[PDB]
């Protein structure tokens, strides 16, 4: 192939990065997260009961308004770390950054308020492998590859640190390459443990100068759909005791004045150390001892076969521009700019 294609992303509060796709003829536009942690495409359906408040608030796909729609109707349930969606399969034309593909996707009829009422996006575009696709449906990137239009069998993620001011650009996905404008230095590559999952070996997790965690190795899922860096409950409990952080319901907190005093956290991947300073992992919203500041690291127990794993989400990608290489089954990291 010859072409490169980009998807402009919106950065919502440093936690949600989403772009727009079109589905059907004429195109019905949806805000979607592009998720390397999963392999299914889904959007909410017009068939979703309005008793699900998430379906009242999000954009719904109406098959009755699309002349290119092809019925399927196979029921499917997608169980994610933060919640579950259920619905049925359909086929239609999807437009992603100027690229048009015929795609099988889920029409979601059951969409829980938690977490979906907290989502700025409507659906998900899974960027993982067919091996992880529920119902063994061909993932969108595999269908785009089949077209033979892309210069390379790769895709790259840039997630901006700036979520506020306009004219910044929230983030960017490049289909078929990388954007040198958003990284510096050279890519350092890490081969996948196996095909089918964007997961790599991690050799250790350091808090300051000492390797408190993951000595003897562990797994690291490079997950564009996750807002934070996550580890298993036991790993995070140990990590947080070392930081002096206090557990709450859905996160860990530190007194805001303590934020800048927190140690660096280093991830040992492919012989290189990937270091995040406290500015990279603390939501430093004030400097008061009277206020609590949340950390962009949390516990998430991912079940087998994928888990138990650490997940390197938006917290990590903000610092490290990421290239997902399908041709060589590897992931490249470079310093984002
Ligand atoms: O469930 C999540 C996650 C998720 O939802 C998604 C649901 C489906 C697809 C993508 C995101 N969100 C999320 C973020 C903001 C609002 C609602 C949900 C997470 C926030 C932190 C950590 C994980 C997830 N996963 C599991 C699937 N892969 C990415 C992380
Ligand atoms: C749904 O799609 C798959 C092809 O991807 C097909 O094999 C299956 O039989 C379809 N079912 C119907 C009822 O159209």
């Amino acid at each position: 192939g010859n072409t490169t294609s980009s998807v402009i992303l919106t950065n919502y509060m440093d936690t949600q990065y989403y772009g727009e796709i079109g589905i059907g003829t004429p195109p019905q536009t949806f805000k979607v997260v592009f998720d390397t942690g999963s392999s299914n495409v889904w959007v909410p359906s017009s068939k979703c009961s309005r008793l699900y408040t998430a379906c009242v608030y999000h954009k719904l796909f109406d098959a009755s308004d699309s002349s290119s729609y092809k019925h399927n109707g196979t029921e499917l349930t997608l169980r994610y770390s933060t919640g579950t969606v259920s619905g049925f399969l359909s086929q239609d034309i999807i437009t992603v950054g100027g690229i048009t593909v015929t795609q099988m996707f889920g029409e979601v009829t059951e969409m829980p308020a938690l977490p979906f009422m907290l989502a700025e996006f409507d659906g998900v575009v899974g960027m993982g492998f067919i091996e992880q696709a529920i119902g063994r449906v061909t993932p969108i990137f595999d269908n785009i590859i089949s077209q033979g239009v892309l210069k390379e069998d790769v895709f790259s993620f840039y997630y901006n640190r700036d979520s506020e001011n306009s004219q910044s650009l929230g983030g960017q996905i490049v289909l078929g390459g990388s954007d040198p404008q958003h990284y510096e230095g050279n890519f350092h590559y890490i081969n996948l443990i196996k095909t089918g999952v964007w997961q790599i070996q991690m050799k250790g997790v350091s808090v300051g100068s000492s390797t408190l965690l993951c000595e003897d190795g562990c797994l690291a899922l490079v997950d564009t759909g996750a807002s934070y860096i996550s580890g298993s409950t036991s790993s995070i409990e140990k990590l947080m005791e070392a930081l002096g952080a206090k557990k709450r319901l859905f996160d860990y907190v530190v007194k805001c004045n303590e934020g800048p005093t927190l140690p660096d956290i280093s991830f040992h991947l492919g012989g290189k150390e990937y270091t995040l300073t406290s500015a990279d992992y603390v939501f430093q919203e004030s400097y008061s001892s009277k206020k609590l500041c949340t950390l962009a690291i949390h516990a998430m127990d991912i079940p087998p076969p994928t888990g138990p794993t650490w997940a390197l989400g938006a917290t990590f990608i903000r610092k490290f521009y990421t290239e997902f290489d399908r041709r060589n089954n590897r992931i490249g990291f470079a310093l984002a700019r």
